[PDB]
């Protein structure tokens, strides 16, 4: 198995994959590593399980059908790995914890978002459907590029937005177009 985290790539406390090289600390791994299990198997190797079980699933699909559809375990589970996703990224940093708003200029969202809030939600079994995830997730980049309007700060929105969305396309096997 790997010595590091395979979200954060810091050492530590490490929880290891049985099925698979990669190796956790307990709450980058997303749902939280679990108590007891041997073996255990990470949200990495339970995606790959799904896609194997159904081959036809990595079939182009519509973003508006998939956006509807309700949050069963497999829907939960992609939900919890494209969030891992973008943890993985480091400049998820600046999006992770509960932000404030105070720069001459600019006025806060009306509707604050941050990671860490999204993780509890999904945490909570809040989201009816995959919709609610995704939007939450949108909101996180749109009130950044709104909050920092012409400070080139606003692009940390943009490529976070952008790892978001290429995982989004990938988990859930969104049709490819031009
Ligand atoms: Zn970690
Ligand atoms: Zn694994
Ligand atoms: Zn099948």
């Amino acid at each position: 198995n790997s010595n590091i985290c395979e979200v954060c790539n810091k050492w530590g406390r490490l929880f290891c994959c049985d099925t698979c090289p990669r190796s956790f600390h307990e709450h980058c791994h997303i749902p939280s590593v679990e108590a007891n299990k041997n073996p255990w198997s990470c949200i990495f190797c339970r995606i790959k399980t799904i896609q194997e079980r159904c081959p036809e699933s990595q079939s182009g699909h519509q973003e508006s059908e998939v956006l509807m559809r309700q949050m069963l375990p497999e829907e939960q589970l992609k939900c919890e790995f494209l969030l891992l996703k973008v943890y993985c990224d480091s400049k998820s940093c600046f999006f992770a914890s509960e932000p404030y708003y105070n720069r001459e200029g600019s006025q806060g969202p009306q509707k604050p978002m941050w990671l860490n809030k999204v993780k509890t939600s999904l945490n909570e079994q809040m989201y009816t459907r995959v919709e609610g995830f995704v939007q939450d997730m949108r909101l996180i980049f749109h009130n950044h590029k709104e909050f920092y309007r012409e400070d080139k700060f606003t692009r940390l929105g943009i490529q976070v937005q952008d790892i978001f969305e290429k995982n989004f396309r990938n988990i859930f096997a969104i049709q490819e177009t031009s």
